[PDB]
């Protein structure tokens, strides 16, 4: 009574009522669209979230690409606990009604074998999939994975054990859950000697380690970040904790970083002083580029643009000619839309660390720029199209997250830089006016010197340089 829909065309396979089970219904307009203007799989442009189930298991072919971009991105536009009984419900097929003549059929053994074992097979697939690549799903909701469980657990039949079996065993890892190739460079030290850490500070430490140390903590923030904390510009609403939180970690290290470097400019009144602050960072984001950690090169190019630091006339002329051209080489970088950047990411070889700013805007404006619905004149279809589009961009972020360093760490000066907190008690606005306010007080408008202000310590500032000892 319902059927499914090259050079000779066979008998159809006769499927159940869709009044018994929501798949089976006919593909039209209405309920799935591909892009037809694509090119053996087709591509699927949108549908219901019903349609899109039934393809992500489809009886007639594998699907992988569809398969891993519905999992990085459906929380976009469907609930963990409503994907679980979506496919629970795909899983549960049943049989055709027989007709008075079978009250087993050539059309029943066609029906078990040709649609429902390849339909169940491809949701353990899917389950597969789910479990192996994305399962905090599964930390964050307890009783989603009881759920899951629970159903493998009731799924009989030899030819799926394994299947049942190959799933169990990636949550019993996953429950349960450095080595050098060659030996990694000395431990850089300068004014602050090792377990002085009440000490350390930008101009104490050694340049080369704070850009290493700084390096290695960017490198294990940009490891962590999952394509799902991406999707649907979840970072910036209601449950961002939750949903991104290693994304938040990776922003807001950078949002204190280039906070401190800033800090570190304008509250060095000393004129000399400052200059020695400003061309030691100079020097650290000369070994941020050595380490192609082109994110910390883009922290401090932030830093120096920066109102209150960007207007210090005096302290940028009064850097030697050596430094200026380093840090105007790296600020060009940044110019005309990271075009210098972006050629200089394609060909630089691992290990690196990505400026991932450009990530985030790139996001939002996909994000922005497509609906996130196909308009019909009844139920509108989820734009799949729009959640693929943010994948090829979560792809990229992926490329570069296996790339470990050859350096080792050193837990003090890495706990410094996790606890760095430049603003104290005030709030952003506050902080940025207080910065802006000193930036006057160290260089007034119109002055031909910069006043004369108290040296804060008594070290020497001379860099120890970035040659590595
Ligand atoms: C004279 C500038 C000062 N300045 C910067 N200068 C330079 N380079 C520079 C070239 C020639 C020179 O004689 C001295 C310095 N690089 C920067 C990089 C990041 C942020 C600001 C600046 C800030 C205001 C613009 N006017």
């Amino acid at each position: 009574s319902y059927y499914h829909h090259l050079y000779f065309q066979e008998q159809p396979l006769r499927l159940p009522s869709p009044e018994v089970y929501r798949f089976v219904v006919k593909d039209s307009e209405e309920n799935i669209v591909f892009e037809d203007n694509l090119q053996g799989i087709p591509i699927i442009k949108g549908g219901t979230v019903v349609k899109l189930i039934e393809r992500l298991t489809y009886h007639m072919y594998a699907d992988p690409n569809f398969v891993r971009t519905f999992l990085t991105t459906y929380r976009s536009f469907c609930k963990p606990q409503e994907l679980l009984s979506l496919l629970i419900e795909r899983f549960e097929i049943p049989e055709p009604e027989p007709t008075d003549a079978d009250k087993i059929s050539a059309d029943l053994k066609r029906f078990r074998k040709e649609y429902v074992q390849p339909v169940q097979l491809r949701i353990l697939n899917v389950f597969r999939h789910w479990v192996e690549h994305h399962f905090y799903d599964f930390e964050r909701d307890l009783e989603l994975l009881e759920r899951l469980e629970s159903f493998i657990s009731s799924v009989r039949g030899k030819a799926m054990k394994k299947w049942v079996e190959s799933i169990a065993k990636i949550i019993r890892r996953k429950k349960q859950a450095i080595t050098f190739e060659s030996p990694p460079p000395p431990i850089e030290w300068h004014i602050s000697k090792p377990g002085q850490f009440e000490t350390f500070d930008l101009m104490t430490l050694h340049p080369i380690e704070i850009a290493r140390q700084l390096t290695l903590l960017e490198s294990d923030l940009y490891r962590k970040v999952q394509p799902s904390e991406l999707v649907g510009s979840v970072w910036t609403k209601e449950d961002k904790e939750i949903n991104s939180p290693n994304l938040l970690k990776m922003i807001r290290h950078t949002t204190n970083l280039t906070l401190w470097f800033e800090k570190c400019i304008v509250e060095a009144e000393n004129f000399e002083e400052r200059v020695a602050v400003l061309s030691r960072i100079i020097e650290i984001l000369q070994v941020f580029q050595d380490l192609n950690n082109f994110n910390g090169v883009l922290e401090i190019v932030s830093a120096v643009n920066s109102v209150s630091v960007y207007r210090l006339d005096h302290t940028f002329e009064a850097l030697q000619e050596r430094k200026r051209k380093i840090l105007d080489e790296a600020v060009e970088l940044s110019q005309d839309h990271f075009k210098k950047y972006l050629v200089k990411l394609k060909s630089i070889n691992p290990p690196c660390v990505p400026f991932f700013g450009i990530y985030l805007t790139n996001i939002l404006k996909t994000e922005e720029g497509n609906n996130d619905f196909l308009k019909k004149k009844g139920k509108d279809l989820i734009n799949f199209s729009k959640r693929r589009k943010v994948a090829e961009i979560t792809g990229e972020i992926q490329q570069y997250q296996n790339q470990p360093y050859c350096l080792r760490i050193e837990p003090d000066m890495r706990r410094f830089f996790e606890n760095l907190n430049p603003m104290g008690s005030a709030s952003e606005k506050e902080f940025t006016d207080y910065l802006f306010n000193k930036s006057l007080e160290i260089e007034p408008r119109n002055c031909k010197q910069p006043p004369r202000f108290p040296r804060k310590s008594t070290f020497s500032l001379k860099s120890p340089g970035i040659r590595p000892n």
